[PDB]
């Protein structure tokens, strides 16, 4: 068949990660997704002249992942604007995937989620600031608004593209 891409969503409890690729799926806001529910979708897109097929696992919790974070290809690291936890757990996330990859140079990319939201607790620089330690790209997101959500997903496809032959 075609090119496919193998991504994964991760970051703490309730900062959209359902929703951010039930957006990029269904092209609507979902208000409630089962916080427990982990699980795989697909999706056909156009990205740069290529027909691509994107496996997305959605994780929830953390107590088919383990197989999908030796295989993962690339990865969101999701936080929300407003809960600056998420933004802090980022650093656990992004040091599971190092550990299972055993290298410094996997596909990622940083998700700050709920840009709709008044008042946010985690500013952009401070997002800015993570990202750019870490060697990766920075994306704002809203998954109640859509924005940046095909650029989040486009721009981990582009960053899989940089690391390896597709
Ligand atoms: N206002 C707003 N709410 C969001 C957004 N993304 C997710 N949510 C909401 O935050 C809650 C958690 O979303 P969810 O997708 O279940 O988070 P998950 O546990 O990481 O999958 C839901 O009520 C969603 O409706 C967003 O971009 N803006
Ligand atoms: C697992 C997701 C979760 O419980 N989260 C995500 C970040 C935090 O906001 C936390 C909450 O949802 N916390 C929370 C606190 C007070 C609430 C009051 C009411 Br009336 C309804 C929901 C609440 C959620
Ligand atoms: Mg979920």
């Amino acid at each position: 068949g075609m090119t496919e891409y193998k991504l994964v969503v991760v970051g703490a409890c309730g900062v959209g990660k359902s929703a951010l690729t039930i957006q990029l799926i269904q092209n609507h806001f979902v208000d409630e997704y089962d916080p427990t529910i982990e699980d795989s979708y697909r999706k056909q897109v156009v990205i740069d002249g290529e027909t691509s097929l994107l496996d997305i696992l959605d994780t929830a919790g953390q107590e088919m992942r383990d197989q999908y974070m030796r295989t993962g290809e690339g990865f969101l690291l999701v936080f929300a604007i407003n809960n600056t936890k998420s933004f802090e757990d980022i650093h656990h996330y992004r040091e599971q995937i190092k550990r299972v990859k055993d290298s410094e140079d996997v596909p990622m990319v940083l998700v700050g989620n709920k840009s709709d939201l008044p008042s946010r607790t985690v500013d952009t620089k401070q997002a800015q600031d993570l990202a750019r330690s870490y060697g990766i790209p920075f994306i704002e997101t809203s998954a109640k608004t859509r924005q940046g959500v095909d650029d989040a997903f486009y721009t981990l496809v582009r960053e899989i593209r940089k690391h390896k032959e597709k």
